[PDB]
């Protein structure tokens, strides 16, 4: 599924997000748009044979098994594939394990580069919140 900007706020909201571990809701929209274009079933190949999975594009070399990454630590004790569901709760509850971890949301490439620093709140203007 591809989520509209506002209606993947909204989710991200209902599923306990918004200001979690300090960080706004426009952090995590943010995040999700420049990671994976608000569609779940995005899925990306880092070249340590790892890929990345989901609307949040968490690692199977940490968080998640797919069965053909061999370092891999199955932290979230998810198949990857679960992660690419139309439902982002899966996602979200592991999300919340990475960001807790210790580095906040330093951990997705795209956030640090591109929305850390920025007026996230841009994201959520016009939502009903």
């Amino acid at each position: 599924k591809v989520f509209g900007r506002c209606e993947l706020a909204a989710a991200m909201k209902r599923h306990g997000l918004d200001n979690y571990r300090g960080y706004s809701l426009g952090n995590w929209v943010c995040a999700a748009k420049f990671e994976s274009n608000f569609n779940t079933q995005a899925t990306n190949r880092n070249t340590d044979g790892s890929t990345d999975y989901g609307i949040l594009q968490i690692n199977s070399r940490w968080w998640c098994n797919d069965g053909r990454t061999p370092g891999s630590r199955n932290l979230c004790n998810i198949p990857c594939s679960a992660l690419l569901s139309s439902d982002i709760t899966a996602s979200v509850n592991c999300a919340k394990k990475i960001v807790s971890d210790g580095n906040g949301m330093n951990a997705w490439v795209a956030w640090r580069n591109r929305c850390k620093g920025t007026d996230v709140q841009a994201w959520i203007r016009g939502c009903r919140l």
